[PDB]
Formats: C-alpha cells, structure tokens, sequence
C-alpha cells in the first residue's frame, strides 16, 4: 500500500513538496517512481529512484526543478518541486513501475493564479 500526500494549490513559481508513505516492509528494497495524470492526458513518467537512492533519474521538463528522494529507515518517498507552472496541474502518484502500476490514490497539485 501507498498514499501520497502534500498536494495542494499554488501559485505559478511556486512550490510544494509532495511524501508518499509505504505499508510494506519491502520498500527498501524497491525502486521507487513519482508519475502523474494532467486533465485528459495519460500517465507520465515524472521521476525514479533506486533502493539505495544513488541513482535518480527525471523527466526532461522536471530536470533542474524537481528532486526525488527517499529515506528508507522512514519508508517515505519525496518529491520536492519548485517552479510550478500551470501545465504542472496533475494528480500525482507514487508507484512500484515506471508505468504508474501500484500507485496509491494519488495527490492533486493545481497550479493556477
């Protein structure tokens, strides 16, 4: 089980931090994934992180804006996000695949304004 939080309305420049808790005791062990959905358009692959977190990896439009991390003592997932725009409005989740599979009921993030 996963649920994110930190979701929240802001404005255009700013920021949020979004967490994703982990029920299972395996998440230390797993690659973890930030996706999102904006209004009528799929899932999209936002960021990865390896078990360990030495390896990190970002969506092009998120490179230099957003960072991914975990701490697995915690078993939480983060995601913090700066220079929201609004084509950034989505529900974002936490999942187990880069293709959003396991993901929790997700956190809106609405920027407008």
């Amino acid at each position: 089980q996963l649920q994110e939080s930190g979701g929240g309305l802001v404005q255009p420049g700013g920021s949020l931090r979004l967490s994703c808790a982990a029920s299972q005791f395996t998440f230390s062990s797993d690659w973890m994934y930030w996706v999102r959905q904006a209004p009528g358009k799929g899932l999209e692959w936002v960021s990865s992180i390896s078990p360990g977190g030495a390896a990190t990896a970002y969506a092009a439009s998120v490179k230099g804006r957003f960072t991914i991390s975990r701490d697995n003592a915690k078993n939480t997932l983060y995601l913090q996000m700066n220079s929201l725009k609004s084509e950034d409005t989505a529900v974002y989740y936490c999942s187990k695949t880069r293709a959003g599979t396991g993901r929790g009921q997700g956190t809106q993030v609405t920027v407008s304004s």
